[PDB]
């Protein structure tokens, strides 16, 4: 059938969509956007697929038993059906036990993942609002991607600094000699983001690649690794052992020392401390100079080439442009706070073109925004009007707020104190936990220790689209439609502020599955509180408040029709802006703009760290030796290979690793494909195509190889996001609940530690990590992944 396409969008991007046979024929880019990604051709296969959640389903042994199950069983697949009300039931009495018998601190449900686009279907936002009604819960601070970071650099620069706006894209083209990539791949992470990405930042970095030709920009990649940037511009690398560059930074600190390199005028009017810190670098108390030649055999650079690199800083105008990876390690706050060092002795900060970033890589940072108001969002609390049914505040001497990564040890050993971020935190004792709009186990480190943990809880409930490894280790499992199969709003481009955009309906949503507003609804009605959960609206009534509102505040800049007329349209343009230089007012007269520091300067040495007297973290930089690290670290004796877990090229996180045939263009023998070295591959008879065996002494797994030269010796690559398909040791779905059981597909957290940053942000350390690997021979089992449930009839 051949009709009017219609409007939509997600995080891949801006649609265009027809329909024909009752189904989805086809999608199409929309009008504006010249840069799509090649994922385009896997949408489709996210809606109509083999991993589909059905209808409401109840693990077996916990729906004959209750509370008092064996939870030794969960893992082995198999679920009995129920109805919507049965199930609703259930959950509610649960929620009752818990509040009952242990109170507050008894019930966690506040973790938050990658959810859909969306400003009124939101996910975790209504099952946090109607669970509140209940009654409270533990809730926690941070989160897995810029964890020590944001941690850090309010006492430094004095601002978090990775979510905030930067230097204009034009302003840099224009005024930089060099800009140096250190550990960031922005070709390949621009292709995703928070909001409807409008893939602005591709156009400027075709212009990019044009300057590295004319031989007008020189562009440095500082990474074990070769990245996709670096293939896509022609441009140089330098290699680092991995997790060894705080020795690289403090070498290059001494040249500028010796032969008086650095600006003297912006130390003395800027910032704090320098006197403080220079005795370390020159040995003059430790007894060891930071050298060149004392770094050299540590990071893998001769001493003659850390020399030249120095020069070149300071020759002309210097941008730094920081990813995000190097500070998921441990001591990752380190790296990040000696580059601030390094910066500030070039003295470039404020200008056009030079100084420091630490996300143009992120949701097109660099694009002027139109300077309109965006669209308001559903509500994740109660309305001041309302109260719960229990409302409790007794958490029995605990905290009722936690470091997000520190939840697995809580669960473990309830009542430690822990030292965290000048304060102390006590666990508490969680016996239940929710999730909506995040995947647990596939975000968290060491599968194994997370199997021992679980078997001391009572009780877990997820809500998703289709069975994931999350839903596949719960309790009650309820089924949603994908934001194809239903109608909301959003802004186009999370900084650029371009627009608003339409999401229509396209087909009706498949099986018993329901949107998340309706969920949520139906589970007030059963506490008898309807009508204050919904303010007494339905969902084209919440959608036509929200965009009145956003007319309302725009009324004085910009024009809007009303919003009928916008319906139809499907959407409504605001305009460009003009550019901007990130620190040029503190640069201009500091005592009129400082920073948000205690001294209001930058301070290469704090006193309110120093006082708080950490082993792990003290006054200024200093370099740490980690527990697992290669290339001659501690532990490579036994596991002489680093394990690194970067994202995904042909996937956002674990979404849309169940679209079959998409997918089935990059796997390999039925696996993941894991990447590795030819000197290597040969040292183990491993040749293309051949099934793997990655392990250490914590767990095991299966992949496909690919030989190839991006990979140095010692480094191999699996991509965040494999899906985790435990078997037992005959190859069953059901012996999968085993601890220690073999990963049929790949899921690289199978092998990961899980231990904190350093006392300072208790973060994230996901890439300190040491394996081994061999050609798999045994006999070959059969993928449990993604082919659904066993399903049980009582
Ligand atoms: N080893 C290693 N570990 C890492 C990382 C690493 O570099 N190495 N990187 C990490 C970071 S940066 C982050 S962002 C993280 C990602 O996991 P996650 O947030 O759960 O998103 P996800 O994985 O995409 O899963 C989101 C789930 O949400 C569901 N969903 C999405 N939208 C909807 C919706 O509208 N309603 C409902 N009911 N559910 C919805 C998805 O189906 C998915 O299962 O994993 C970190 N861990
Ligand atoms: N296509 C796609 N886009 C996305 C995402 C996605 O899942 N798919 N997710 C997004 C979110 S969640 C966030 S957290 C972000 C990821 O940033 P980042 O960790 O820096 O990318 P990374 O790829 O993990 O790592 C970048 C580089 O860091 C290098 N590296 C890693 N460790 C070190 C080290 O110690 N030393 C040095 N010098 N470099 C190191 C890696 O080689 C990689 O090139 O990317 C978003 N964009």
């Amino acid at each position: 059938n051949e009709d009017e396409w219609l409007t939509t969008g997600s995080h891949f991007g801006a649609f265009k969509m027809k329909r024909k046979n009752g189904v989805i024929a086809e999608v199409k880019p929309f009008d504006l956007d010249k840069y799509p990604t090649d994922m385009i051709n896997g949408i489709r296969g996210m809606v109509y697929n083999p991993s589909r959640v059905r209808y409401p389903m109840v693990r077996l042994d916990f729906l004959l038993k209750g509370h008092k199950s064996n939870t030794h069983q969960r893992g082995d697949f198999r679920f009995v059906r129920v109805t919507w009300d049965k199930a609703l039931t259930l959950f509610k009495h649960s929620l009752d036990e818990v509040q009952t018998q242990y109170g507050p601190s008894g019930l966690h449900a506040g973790q938050t993942g990658w959810r859909a686009t969306g400003q009124l279907h939101s996910s975790t936002s209504h099952m946090q609002r109607a669970v509140g009604m209940h009654g409270n819960y533990v809730k926690k601070i941070g989160d897995y991607s810029t964890g020590a970071g944001q941690t850090i650099l309010p006492y430094v620069l004095g601002s978090t600094e990775v979510y905030a706006q930067g230097t204009s894209w034009p302003l840099i083209l224009e005024h930089s000699d060099t800009i140096v990539l250190w550990s960031n791949d922005p070709y390949k992470n621009l292709q995703v983001g928070w909001n409807a990405e409008t893939h602005e930042s591709f156009a400027y970095l075709a212009q990019l690649k044009e300057k590295v030709k004319q031989g007008k920009i020189r562009v440095i990649s500082i990474d074990p690794v070769v990245t996709k940037t670096q293939a896509y511009l022609g441009c140089e690398q330098l290699y680092v052992n991995p997790q060894t560059d705080v020795t690289l930074m403090l070498a290059i600190a001494h040249e500028m020392i010796s032969k008086k390199l650095y600006d003297d005028k912006f130390i003395q009017g800027y910032s704090l401390g320098f006197e403080e810190f220079v005795p370390y670098v020159m040995g003059t108390k430790d007894g060891v100079a930071k050298t060149p030649e004392w770094a050299a055999p540590i990071c893998g650079v001769e001493a003659h080439v850390i020399r030249d690199l120095a020069k070149t800083l300071v020759k002309g105008r210097t941008q730094f442009m920081m990813g995000w990876c190097i500070q998921r390690q441990q001591h990752g706050e380190q790296p990040y706070w000696m580059a601030a060092v390094l910066a500030t002795m070039i003295g470039q900060i404020g200008l056009p073109g030079g100084g420091i970033s630490y996300g143009h890589h992120y949701s097109s940072i660099g694009v002027p925004s139109s300077g309109a108001a965006a669209p308001g969002a559903f509500p994740r609390n109660l309305d001041e009007n309302q109260k719960p049914l229990f409302d409790s505040s007794d958490f029995k001497g605990a905290s009722s707020t936690i470091p997000v990564a520190r939840w697995i040890d809580a669960i473990l050993e309830p009542g430690k104190t822990i030292d965290a971020n000048g304060s102390k935190v006590v666990y508490p004792d969680i016996k239940m936990m929710i999730f909506s709009g995040n995947n647990p186990w596939n975000h968290h480190q060491d599968r194994n220790r997370m199997k021992q943990a679980f078997h001391k809880l009572e009780c877990v409930v997820t809500v998703d689209v289709n069975w994931t490894a999350t839903c596949r280790f719960s309790d009650i499992v309820l089924p949603a439609c994908t934001t194809y199969e239903r109608n909301d709003i959003d802004v186009y481009g999370a900084y650029a502020n371009r627009g608003i955009l339409a999401m229509q309906k396209m087909v009706e949503p498949l099986f018993d599955s329901l949107s998340d507003f309706e969920i949520f609804t139906r589970f007030a009605a059963v506490l008898g509180k309807e009508k204050e959960y919904t303010r007494n609206m339905g969902e084209m009534e919440w959608l036509e408040t929200l965009y009145n509102e956003c007319k309302a505040a725009n009324a004085g800049k910009f024009e809007m029709p009303d919003f009928a007329t916008f319906w139809k349209q499907g959407y409504v343009h605001f305009g460009d802006g003009e550019v901007w230089t990130r620190h040029a007012d503190f640069r201009n007269d500091p005592e009129i703009n400082p920073l948000g520091t205690p001294s209001g300067l930058i301070e290469i040495f704090s006193r309110k760290i120093d006082q708080f007297g950490y082993d792990d973290c003290k006054g200024h930089p200093t370099w740490m030796e980690k527990t697992e690290r290669s290339h001659g670290g501690p532990g490579s004796d036994k596991h002489p290979i680093w394990l690194q877990s970067c994202h995904p090229d042909k996937r956002l996180h674990s979404q849309m690793c169940e679209s079959r045939e998409y997918r089935e263009t990059y796997a390999v023998n039925g696996r993941e494909p894991v990447y590795i070295s030819p000197v290597d591959a040969k040292a183990r008879g491993i040749k293309d195509g051949d099934i793997v065996r990655v392990f250490n002494d914590r767990g095991q797994l299966l992949a496909g190889a690919v030989v190839s030269d991006n990979f140095p010796k010692g480094i191999v690559r699996i991509h965040e996001g494999a899906w985790y398909g435990p078997v037992g040791k005959d190859g069953s779905t059901e012996g999968g609940a085993e601890v220690g059981a073999l990963c049929s597909y790949g899921d690289p957290n199978t092998l990961t530690l899980d231990i904190g940053t350093s006392k300072l942000a208790q973060a994230c350390s996901a890439y300190t990590c040491l394996v081994e690997f061999e050609k798999y021979q045994g006999k070959v089992p059969k993928v449990s992944s993604f082919d659904g449930p066993i399903e049980v009839e009582i």
